């Protein structure tokens, strides 16, 4: 059920070379691949190869994986093909900052994670979907979304010539799977409150260690739900836009609940409109504050995405 890329589509990303201005740009934690949309693939070839080695994965496997992800994504106005290069950026800058820390293993996981972390999204919330019994529920009892996109992903390295990680061990296959697995289950909110939390208190007592596995899945876990947020990290035009995004999808969920009778939440309703800016502020002081000072306090380069989400907030108060 999973869809393919043509030859044509792989061959081209194969020949794409990035112009140079660029590769300087890359690198910074706000850098907007907003306005490159013929260029995301070859980004992401791009962050891939600097991260891990040119050599890391065959080329042609690499692309017509690539273009077959990009492929499996749907025309959602948030949970795109958009979402999930930004997503990927923002690991890449991440893990460039603290390259060391990571085995190549978990470098190689983590990019492919993100690409594919919000996999043939409907854009319809877990909240949803359990609401109205849809059949991803039944077969996903929590994390429902998740467990589907970790599954997608599953599917497209079956695809003929589209395993990227046959040449590894059979040993270090199924760690990179469990990484990726783990790593998407983590972009689940409901998760974050509960990373977070204890993280805090790791940090805090002095007990975090991360050369004990369980702490690395949770600060992998943050430096996940750090990644999916990064739109409050860009410069606040770019912010505002992304958000006019999320809004239109939420909206549209709302919509639908209003036709099966139920009053939507406030975030999902197009009457609150003027109660948005109001939102956006609990968000940042509940959610998006926190996750950045929990992982700036872990991996002090990343200071840069905490220094600008405080600026958006700051923003945001302005509207208000
Ligand atoms: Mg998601
Ligand atoms: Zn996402």
């Amino acid at each position: 059920n999973a869809s393919i890329c043509t030859s044509e589509e792989w061959q081209g990303l194969m020949q794409f070379t990035l112009p140079v201005r660029l590769c300087k740009e890359i690198e910074l934690f706000h850098f907007d691949i907003g306005p490159f949309e013929n260029m995301w693939p070859g980004i992401f070839v791009y962050m891939v190869h600097r991260s891990c080695g040119t050599s890391c994965f065959e080329l042609e496997k690499l692309c017509r994986f690539i273009m077959s992800v990009k492929k499996n994504y749907r025309r959602v106005p948030y949970h795109n093909w958009k979402h999930a290069v930004t997503v990927a950026h923002c690991m890449y800058a991440i893990l460039q900052n603290n390259h060391t820390l990571f085995t190549d293993l978990e470098r190689k996981g983590l990019l492919i994670a993100c690409l594919c972390h919000d996999l043939d999204h409907r854009g319809f919330s877990n909240s949803y979907l359990q609401k109205f019994d849809h059949p991803l529920a039944a077969l996903y009892s929590t994390s429902t979304m998740e467990q589907h996109h970790f599954s997608q992903t599953v599917s497209i390295l079956q695809l003929e010539g589209h395993n990227i990680f046959s040449t590894l061990s059979s040993s270090e296959y199924e760690q990179v799977l469990e990484i990726i697995r783990k790593a998407i289950i983590a972009t689940d909110l409901a998760l974050y409150f509960g990373n977070r939390k204890q993280l805090e208190e790791m940090y805090q007592t002095g007990s975090l260690n991360l050369n004990n596995q369980s702490h690395r899945d949770r600060v992998i876990g943050l430096m996940m739900t750090a990644c999916d947020l990064c739109s409050v990290t860009k410069l606040w035009p770019v912010t505002k836009l992304t958000a006019n995004d999320i809004y239109a999808e939420f909206w549209a969920e709302g919509d639908e609940m209003k036709k099966l009778g139920i009053q939507p939440i406030p975030m999902m309703d197009r009457d609150k409109k003027d109660e948005v800016p109001q939102g956006q502020l609990g968000f940042y002081n509940a959610v998006a504050i926190p996750c950045y000072t929990t992982l700036t306090q872990i991996l002090p380069p990343t200071e840069p995405l905490l220094k600008a989400c405080r600026d958006n907030l700051s923003q945001w108060e302005k509207v208000i």
